[PDB]
């Protein structure tokens, strides 16, 4: 249940917390994690050149707003058997910072 | 067609031609590429923290002496798109030779 | 540092340099060398149906006008181990007029 | 292949990957690495008072944005047995800022 918030806070979210296992730009290089362009409205696991888990193309889930930050507060718990290594953003404001930063920077 | 040969020859074939991007032992560092403990009876693209390409993972070869000579003979052939800079092991008692002693030095 | 000069003295350059060894039309064959056509904005042992050297693609560098004029200057010293037996063209103005041409002639 | 970029974001970048090692104003000392005063249009292992590898004077080049940014790229693969110990700027926007300050800090 998504609201839109600070791209500039979205934006130090991101480097600090994903950039270290994340790309945004168009064709960029896919580091641990895959390259994040053209995250949303995309189906999950459909970044080419990018080795996903069973987990992660099985969710088959549709990229959105709401439904990245229900991914983004525990993946683990979203998608159970992901490789990504992250706990979480588990404040509201956080995940809605980084959700509007990542819709710019993506697109 | 796999045909063991001197494994003492391969430790030489191996330090030479693969040591700077490989390493063979339990637990080893990823360098260039990835470690290959336990490479043989293992999937193409199942080693844990290593980011493999597109084409590696797809391939899914299960590895054996037979599939692995095959692959050291032409890595770019064998599997189209692998990262791994790497012509090939022309001869087949060099691939012979480097097989038999990657065989016990991964198991 | 690379500055376009006279692509019909480059042409003569190719010709009596290169030719033996290379084709730069688009599908050519492959003589000595690999055909060059389209080398430029290509990485390193990227031309389909030739066998490279261990080098060459290990070098994995994108060419362009700089670049290529550092190669041609010192093949050898650039890439050791690269297979291409040429000393180099040592003049600047050379080098110069051969890639202006080449540049054309691939594209 | 170089480019002009932010010379206030290359200062950040050069104080946050290459001050540890080297200083860059007229007459700086020689830390882990060399003084880089005037590298640029001076070949390479040409400064006073520093060690270099047999490498880094063998390669002999003309320093230059276009090779400069080369060498960042990859350290290692553009002079192969040089002691500085960096992976190297990846992003092409990273050397371009970079050097854009480089060239003016130490002329
Ligand atoms: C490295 C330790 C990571 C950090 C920190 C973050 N991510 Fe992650 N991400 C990583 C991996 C290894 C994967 C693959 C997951 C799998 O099991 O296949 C991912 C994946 C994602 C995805 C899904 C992309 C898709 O399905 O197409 C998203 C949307 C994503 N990562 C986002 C993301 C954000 C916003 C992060 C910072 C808060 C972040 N990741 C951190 C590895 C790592
Ligand atoms: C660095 C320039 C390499 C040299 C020399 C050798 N290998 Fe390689 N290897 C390298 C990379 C970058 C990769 C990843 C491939 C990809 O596209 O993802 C590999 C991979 C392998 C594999 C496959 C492992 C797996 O799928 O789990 C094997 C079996 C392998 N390498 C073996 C191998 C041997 C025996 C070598 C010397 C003859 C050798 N490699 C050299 C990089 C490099
Ligand atoms: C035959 C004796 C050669 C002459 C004379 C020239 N080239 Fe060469 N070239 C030759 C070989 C055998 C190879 C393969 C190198 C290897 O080790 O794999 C090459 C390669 C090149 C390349 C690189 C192409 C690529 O990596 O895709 C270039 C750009 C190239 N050659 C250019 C070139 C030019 C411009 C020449 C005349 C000045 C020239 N070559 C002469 C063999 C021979
Ligand atoms: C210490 C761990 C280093 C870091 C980080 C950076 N450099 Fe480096 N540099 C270092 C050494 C030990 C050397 C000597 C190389 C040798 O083998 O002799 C160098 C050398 C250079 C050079 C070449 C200078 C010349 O040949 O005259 C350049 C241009 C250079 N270093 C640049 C540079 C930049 C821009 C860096 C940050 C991105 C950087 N270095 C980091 C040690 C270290």
């Amino acid at each position: 249940e998504f609201k839109a918030g600070s791209a500039k806070k979205g934006a130090t979210l991101f480097k600090t917390r994903c950039l270290q296992c994340h790309t945004v730009e168009k064709g960029g290089p896919h580091k641990v994690g895959p390259n994040l362009h053209g995250i949303f409205g995309r189906h999950s696991g459909q970044a080419e050149g990018y080795s996903y888990t069973d987990a992660n193309i099985k969710k088959n889930v549709l990229w959105d707003e709401n439904n990245m930050s229900e991914y983004l507060t525990n993946p683990k718990k979203y998608i159970p058997g992901t490789k990504m290594a992250f706990g979480g953003l588990k404040k509201e404001k956080d995940r809605n910072d980084l959700i509007t930063y990542l819709k710019k920077a993506t697109e």
